């Protein structure tokens, strides 16, 4: 009998306060959007709200019964204790998936998640800040039009973009990419992933085969018009043939899941053989799912030597390539360097916020005070738009906003007073993904190839996550991804009092301030000066 | 011209006020008691209060200057921000020396700390807790204490230990050895690091040669007493010597600094020649240093043959042994699992503590507290007559004395009333080494070989770490030592005031009671029954 977990829908509190009945709500929207719901998993296949029912239950029932001094602790997806605190420090303590370097690698990491040690974190699955698919579309949208902007004169009409993967993070490509003039062919093995998106209105078609996906990407290039086409079939095999068949696409990216242990399909197999073949044979899925990359990878650098523009685009694809054999593949550029490093030398990063209601009217609302508020021709005057246009919600009503530097904790303050004063229902939720400046240090995505070499120091998202503890947030997670990377997350509640006016100015200044200065202190001179002029440094001699 | 960095004595601010003056003190005071003071190294040959003299002087400037509701934020030794936050956050918060674990292997740290992108954080060093060779002294005369309850009757009148290492640290070992009983001997490759020994009171007598050393020992075992006696060597050569003389210890251990990057010294070299090589042609400084190590290891081993106690005493010397080809020196037992996991499983760890006054009656007015407090027989009720008689103050005085869960917020509390009436003329400084039960993440020492295969979930020390910041601590701090280990330490400062007895009951409880939640969580009874009795747990179903 399934759980069929749902967020609560109005004003009525099942816990103690607001602060309380808002973190269980979010935890319930994660679990409400996920791709696995019935697993926990929310999205990558693997990335798990809790370590496992009985780890739910205990949280959910923490949450109903903590008073708003305590501060409940969780470790890795599990509930392990109740402290004490004070009304200023946070409600919920998180330290999910994090394992001593050494012993970090992916096979180490895979069988103590096997044995409930560890659980695979995701950024926002395990700390309970994912709003669906939403969550990353403003980010791949501001990459095609960067794209755009830098390599085709700044359109994409009559451009192709092709790519690979359709889940739950990967599906907001076939939006984006619409949403910026373009072509769009995304690639998956899985039909119920294609209808997944089609349902949702990330996806406006799905190909019978890729002679048909063809036709109906040429058609849409040669209107000049943004569309979407998906076709079911494995990225190795259909780039390959895309390639035959001369589709010639401007644009090449990919966002599989790659990791050859959760969710990488083989040639030739489904989903479901392939994570068979996981529990049965690891060592024939791991040599199988290797020499299927090493053919995607293979297909995409044959795009681009005939001239296709092509990155990757966050899901690690490069270096489990050149692991696979492909050492060419280590000399591909990604999106974080080409198009969103100058954003977090200015501290903007993927902002959002969650209705705690469920009440599309309080979204509505802020979406107002943000065009009343913020500059014509500022980047977030030119997405609410796009996003009251394109973008479905899915359950509690969320924004992706991307903001910067003071300007976040100006809309979370000006949004605290909306909730005071009745023009929004319920308390707002404000976080943010930890693919944010000074909140994850990961050397083959957001931090790769730092102007002083400081490409692997962590240093900064432990900073981030006690910066966090000690202003207030509502919610603290520190997570990691194996031995590749570590990251830092925060929610923090506009529920219309002082006391939270108070935190939303401390949590969010000192969260883009201390991403400004990890930007400054690695040479980048957008973000030394942006430093200087808000006060956020120190001076030391013999400079 | 030399700094000679003295912390200030008496009753004075240069500060705003008395937590920053007292966080000022403590980073003085590491460096007065240092091992190289002008390099900023504090202990095990590397470890730094500071990335480097200007970073140095911009923390002294900044903690002079900042206000009561300010925060500092320090990064690998470096300040880099200066946050409003609220009088009951930390003053500093700190991240030392921590690398995602895939690039933090020994090379590459390393080349990072050769850039200035990193430090060795060591403990107590970065974050300036560290009380001179007292930190440790308790847990040294402890794990003697319980190998001779455990393997000689209880006594180790007419003994003899052998080891190596008379550094910062490792200078503990003698004094820690005569205060059990045993005729104790130490091996030290370099002649100032007896003399400071010698100085300070922790060594006895130095020896002329191995003969003379082996004719002290011979006495003082004959006249069944408790002395110290140090050796001029190499451990590689002094200890195959000593067999072939035919010592016959009755425990051996090592704490010298075996890494071959930092310190240890191949045979036949001094340690300037060796720190040398190691800058001109690091392979040729490696491949000495394993093979010195090899034979160091298998000199124990051989000593193990013939009937002693060995065991690993912290300095990581089983898994480098390993390394350089001695794989029967990965089955060699370690303190940690044989003497303090039992007292980690009840909370009792090193917590210490500081007179930031610099008057020696502030220590022996807290001695006075705890003798009025404890039971006879306690633990502390019988070292605090040890420290009072064998132990000389350095730098500020301050007292070493392991408790556990509840103890330590009771003994603060009562220092706090004892500082607000004028027993105590300043401020006291409670911390403790990050060698304790909630604070370390670490499997070749602190967390080997736990019951449920945890060794390496690390979440437990940012979980600690977060705790710390939310309860108010003065000071907080997350550390790594490459990819080996994480910890956390906290400072929290009895100043008299309400607040800070506020914040004294929040943190240390939750310090030791995340220990006991750990080793609960791993299966250990006596913790279970602990964390049951104090309310520490949460109740899962399907249990
Ligand atoms: N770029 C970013 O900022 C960003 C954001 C979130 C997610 N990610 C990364 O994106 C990746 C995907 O995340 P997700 O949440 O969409 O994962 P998911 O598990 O929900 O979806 C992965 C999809 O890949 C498909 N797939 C697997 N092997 C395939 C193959 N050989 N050919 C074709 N399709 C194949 C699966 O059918 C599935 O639909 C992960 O690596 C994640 O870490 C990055
Ligand atoms: N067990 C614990 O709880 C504990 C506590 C603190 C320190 N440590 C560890 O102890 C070690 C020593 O720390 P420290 O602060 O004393 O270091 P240190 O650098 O101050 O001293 C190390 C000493 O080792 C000596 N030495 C080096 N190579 C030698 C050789 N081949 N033969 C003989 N002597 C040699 C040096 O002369 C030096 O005096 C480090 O690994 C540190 O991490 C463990
Ligand atoms: O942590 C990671 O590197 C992968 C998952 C994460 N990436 C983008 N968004 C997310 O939550
Ligand atoms: O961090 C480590 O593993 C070594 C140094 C540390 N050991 C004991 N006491 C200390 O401060």
């Amino acid at each position: 009998t399934p759980r069929n977990i749902k967020a609560a829908r109005g004003t009525t509190l099942r816990c103690k306060g607001w602060q309380q009945e808002t973190i269980l709500r979010l935890l319930e929207n994660n679990i409400e959007n996920g791709e696995r719901p019935e697993d926990l998993v929310i999205y990558m296949n693997a990335a798990k709200a809790a370590r496992d029912w009985d780890c739910f239950d205990a949280i959910v029932r923490t949450l109903k019964t903590m008073e708003a001094d305590e501060t409940l602790v969780v470790q890795s997806g599990k509930p392990v204790g109740l402290f004490r605190t004070h009304a200023f420090a946070p409600r919920v303590l998180l330290a999910n998936g994090n394992v001593a370097g050494r012993w970090a690698g992916d096979a180490n990491m895979f069988e103590l998640e096997k044995r409930g040690l560890t659980i695979l974190p995701g950024m926002t699955a395990a700390c309970w800040q994912y709003i669906g698919s939403q969550g990353i579309v403003q980010g791949t949208y501001q990459s095609f039009v960067s794209a755009a902007e830098q390599y085709f004169g700044g359109s994409l009409a009559g451009r192709i973009i092709l790519t690979a993967g359709a889940g739950g993070m990967g599906g907001a490509q076939p939006l984006a990419g619409k949403m910026a003039g373009a072509a769009t062919l995304v690639v998956d093995v899985d039909p119920v992933s294609l209808e997944r998106r089609l349902n949702t209105g990330y996806l406006d078609v799905i190909a019978t085969s890729v002679d048909d996906a063809l036709a109906r990407i040429r058609t849409l290039a040669a209107e000049r018009e943004g569309g979407s086409v998906g076709i079911v079939g494995n990225a190795a095999d259909v780039f390959e043939a895309l390639h035959r068949k001369e589709l010639r696409p401007d644009i090449v990216t990919d966002q599989c899941m790659v990791d050859p242990y959760r969710g990488y399909v083989p040639s030739g197999l489904s989903p479901a053989e392939a994570a068979q073949l996981v529990r049965t044979d690891p060592e024939q899925a791991l040599a199988l799912a290797a020499a299927t990359l090493a053919r995607h990878a293979r297909a995409m650098l044959r795009f681009r030597d005939d001239g296709a523009v092509v990155f990757e685009y966050g899901n690690t694809l490069r270096a489990r390539s050149v692991a696979a054999g492909v050492p060419e593949a280590g000399e591909l550029p990604s999106f974080v360097t080409l198009f969103i490093r100058p954003l977090f030398c200015r501290g903007i990063g993927p902002f959002r916020w969650i209705a705690a209601s469920g009440d599309p009217k309080d979204i509505a609302a802020i979406d107002g005070i943000i065009e009343s508020t913020f500059a014509e021709g500022h980047m977030i005057r030119q997405w609410i738009p796009m996003a009251r246009k394109y973008i479905q919600f899915q359950g509690l009503p969320a924004r992706i906003g991307w903001l910067g530097h003071g300007e976040r904790s100006k809309l979370a303050l000006l949004v605290n007073e909306a909730v005071a004063d009745g023009r929004i229902s319920a308390p707002i939720a404000f976080t943010r993904d930890h693919l944010d400046a000074g909140s994850v240090a990961s050397p083959y995505r957001e931090t790769e190839k730092m102007q002083d070499g400081s490409d692997a120091v962590s240093d900064w998202p432990l900073l981030n996550a006690m910066l966090a503890c000690s202003n207030g947030a509502s919610l603290v997670a520190l997570h990691s991804n194996g031995d590749k990377s570590a990251s830092a997350g925060q929610t923090a509640i506009a529920d219309g009092t002082p006391m939270a006016a108070f935190k939303l100015k401390s949590v969010l200044d000192a969260d883009t301030g201390i991403g400004v200065i990890r930007y400054a202190d690695a040479g980048y001179e957008v973000a030394r000066e942006t430093r200087a002029l808000h006060g956020l440094g120190i001076e030391i001699g013999g400079g």
